[PDB]
């Protein structure tokens, strides 16, 4: 009936700061911010997707912590699904950070990187931390 869209995205955190990656249009709301990532398999779920290619495609140790928050939204389509997984910064810097600047928000600064309707809630979460 619908197409499931799998798709998962990466927040590395250090020294009380996020990352960003405007990734191309075919991400969520990517015109305003979007985070680095968000696509995966049919075969890896949400999270093997992200040790599968961090390991790669980040080339780097980056480690997961656990699940941020599950949102779904309904295309035309199919059904967008964006998860977030909290992130850890490693001895090397991740890739494809450059893609859009270099630009490191507080966590109560992150409000101003608008992001997607699906990771807005995601995001908000991690206010909590304080």
């Amino acid at each position: 009936m619908k197409k499931v869209i799998n798709v998962v995205g990466a927040i590395i955190f250090s020294d009380n700061k996020i990352l960003c990656a405007q990734r191309s249009e075919k991400m969520s709301l990517p015109l305003m911010w979007e985070f680095p990532g968000g696509k995966v398999e049919k075969n890896e779920t949400e999270k093997d997707a992200l040790i599968r290619e961090i390991r790669e495609e980040m080339k780097c140790d980056l480690i997961v912590g656990d699940k941020v928050i599950t949102t779904e939204h309904e295309y035309d389509f199919g059904i967008v699904r964006l998860t977030t997984y909290k992130c850890t910064l490693n001895k090397e810097l991740p890739t494809l950070t450059e893609h859009k600047s270099i630009e490191w928000l507080s966590i109560n600064e992150l409000d101003k990187l608008n992001w997607a309707p699906a990771d807005i809630p995601a995001v908000n979460k991690i206010m909590t931390e304080g």
